[PDB]
């Protein structure tokens, strides 16, 4: 075989995991929407792509969402000019579909499990309460003169009212622009200025992991260089003293107490913008309304096999696309219960995720490989003595998951009775692009497996620009046709949208990730194209080498980067984080490095061995958990963790 799975300890012949009994409709669990086998996935998926797929999409759109005006055209437009359109004559409102319609059916159903930073302050927020607060905030925004199409910035931490703020903007047709709470005054300022908002929603402070986010102080420093912001609405989350500018700043509770607890829904065109989401110049990714909402609704239902009484626990942050799509929009559109988790995986202790699961009897958990590796670094007794049997599906998103981490997840979070859904997608795709359907697909550790409904993906050889036909091929991932939830533009910079996604391989969407299709047709997403390392013609992916390294005992997490080398073209440089109890004095470091190199050669090949290996306490990571390999690549080529890496490279 040309294409290999990511390195694992389990032989490939013992590494295929069929959907387990909790996803077979046994033990009183819901029967899967799609099952029981690969063929049942294909039979349904084939209706969603190709020249006769309008029928399925029109039916799903009409069955999944409540519309004010029906659409007439299913899809139009394309990559070349970025004029993608779905359901364009239709009208609807995201707030109506995430709140009103469920409130009318069962107003006392829990919409949000609000898991506070302190476990004792947690509570359930009914659909009724969420909708009432959403309408109050909507009424407040309208009283500031916010109109359909205006941008509103949101600088909120992970408290449940973040959902009300998003949905209040959606209710009146304002375009929300959420900024991760804890970004600097400079970074907030850049995003506030770019979207030209006149209103900002924030908190006095946030609380995360027992620490204080000085959100209002950050805001005050940012707004000194934001001439357009006229109104700031401040949620009294801690009640500790914070500065308040007269006229500009008002308290959330005092404003909302003046307003009615209902507010009508603005009737939005399918293609009206729903939100801008900046990704780190900051790219303002724009999603419209109907296709984005339909895509989040469908992926949530089918990738996590959501059923009406489920309690879906996505542990991400609403500042991230993962929080947009699988905390707020996806789960609320489906009318189920969604978690807003305010803390960290290790606060107060690393048992927190599993205390949370057992407390609330969560049925699906969705988190990042960075969190999984973190909890793996902390040992098995924080999870061994938990029930966790309410879970059926375990999700991973954000980066390739090393099969070693996949097994830890499977063994201890799932007790070998959950399906593991490795979900590949991006801010720009709006919703999950490639993922196993848990009641149909037999999983391989580290493989996203098969494309979602509406996704028709190919592998292009970047050295020729041409599509590689068949299986057992590797290259760069591309999509052949638009899908309902694709980002529609980059805010006021459409040329950069076209140049970034539509120009590199004309006729296709370019994800920017390297990928492989193995002999069974399973997709393997192996890292960013920019992070590929070319050693003497051998194009190595980051996930390959990093998965090899973590197979060594004591390794907690690694990152590899390439650097210029006059003999091999490029050479591999590895940064390795060992588990904290590992005895660095008993094992001579020069011996560890040699055993690591030897391990990489066995699984991958002789060329793949690192030229150098740096031992570090941590890697530079974004708030979402992405490893900043571009930073490490530069330090090799000439917050506080980066200064330590530069020092260790000298
Ligand atoms: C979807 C939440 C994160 O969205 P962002 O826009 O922040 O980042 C998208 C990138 O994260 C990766 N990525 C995400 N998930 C996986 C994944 N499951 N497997 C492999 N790589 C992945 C891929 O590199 C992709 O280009």
């Amino acid at each position: 075989h040309h294409v290999h799975p990511l390195p694992d300890s389990v032989p490939e012949s013992e590494d295929l995991f069929a959907p387990p009994p909790r996803m077979q409709g046994k033990e009183g669990r819901p029967k899967p929407h799609i099952g029981p086998n690969y063929e049942s996935y294909v039979k349904e998926w084939a209706k969603t792509v190709g020249p006769n797929s309008d029928e399925w999409w029109a039916a799903k759109a009409r069955e999944t969402l409540d519309w004010y005006d029906d659409f007439k055209t299913v899809r139009a437009g394309g990559f070349e000019h970025g004029d993608v359109q779905w359901f364009p004559e239709g009208t609807l409102n995201a707030a109506y579909n995430c709140l009103d319609r469920h409130y009318y059916k069962n107003p006392k159903k829990t919409a949000i499990i609000y898991e506070a930073d302190e476990p004792s302050e947690s509570r359930e927020v009914s659909y009724e309460e969420l909708m009432q607060e959403t309408c109050r905030v909507a009424n407040v925004l309208k009283s500031y003169g916010v109109k359909k199409g205006d941008a509103v910035s949101i600088y909120l931490p992970m408290t449940w009212q973040a959902a009300a703020a998003f949905l209040a903007c959606a209710r009146i047709g304002a375009i929300h622009s959420a900024v991760f709470a804890g970004f600097s005054a400079e970074s907030l300022r850049d995003r506030v200025n770019d979207c030209e908002c006149k209103v900002l929603i924030t908190t006095d402070e946030g609380r995360r992991g027992g620490k204080t986010i000085a959100t209002k102080q950050i805001v005050d420093a940012a707004l000194q260089q934001c001439p357009l912001v006229e109104n700031v609405l401040v949620l009294r989350r801690t009640g500790n003293k914070v500065p308040m500018t007269e006229g500009r700043d008002k308290w959330w509770d005092e404003e909302c107490a003046k307003m009615p607890a209902y507010c009508p829904c603005e009737r939005m065109a399918s293609e009206d913008p729903l939100f801008i989401l900046y990704t780190s110049k900051p790219k303002g990714v724009v999603h419209s309304t109907a296709g984005y909402l339909l895509g989040t609704a469908l992926t949530l239902k089918y990738v996590f096999d959501a059923h009406p009484d489920d309690r879906f626990a996505c542990m991400a942050d609403i500042g991230w696309i993962t929080g947009h799509s699988y905390i707020i929009y996806g789960p609320l559109a489906n009318g189920i219960t969604t978690a807003v988790f305010e803390s960290t995986p290790v606060y107060p202790t690393p048992s927190r995720y599993w205390d949370f699961v057992d407390k609330w009897k969560a049925t699906q958990l969705y988190t990042a490989p960075t969190a999984i590796r973190l909890l793996r670094r902390m040992g098995e007794d924080h999870v061994k003595n938990h029930d966790l049997s309410s879970l059926r599906v375990l999700g991973s998103v954000g980066e390739p998951i090393n099969p070693e981490a996949w097994h830890w997840y499977n063994d201890f979070a799932g007790k070998n009775q959950c399906a593991i859904v490795d979900t590949y997608w991006m801010t720009e795709t709006g919703s999950i692009s490639i993922a196993p359907l848990p009641g149909a697909i037999s999983t391989k550790p580290g493989s996203a497996t098969f494309p979602f409904f509406g996704m028709d993906v190919d592998i292009i050889d970047p050295q020729t620009g041409q599509v590689l036909e068949g299986n057992d091929v590797e290259g760069v991932l591309v999509a052949r046709r638009p899908w309902p939830s694709i980002a529609r533009t980059v805010y006021r910079d459409h040329k950069r949208y076209l140049e970034t996604y539509m120009k590199p391989y004309p006729g296709y969407f370019f994800f920017g990730d390297g990928a492989a299709r193995d002999y069974d047709g399973y997709m393997w997403i192996k890292g960013r194209v920019d992070d590929v390392i070319n050693v003497s013609g051998h194009r190595l992916s980051t996930a390959e080498v990093e998965s090899a390294l973590i197979l060594h005992k004591g390794v907690a997490e690694t990152a590899v980067v390439g650097c210029a080398d006059d003999l091999t073209g490029q050479a591999v440089y590895a940064f390795v984080t060992m588990k904290p109890e590992f005895d660095l004095k008993a094992t001579k470091e020069a011996d560890l490095s040699k055993e690591l190199a030897i391990q990489v050669r066995k699984v991958i090949g002789p060329f793949a061995a690192p030229k150098k290996i740096y031992l570090v306490s941590d890697l530079p990571k974004t708030r979402s958990g992405k490893i900043m390999r571009r930073v490490l690549r530069k330090i090799v080529a000439g917050p506080q963790i980066v200064e330590e890496v530069k020092q260790k490279v000298t």
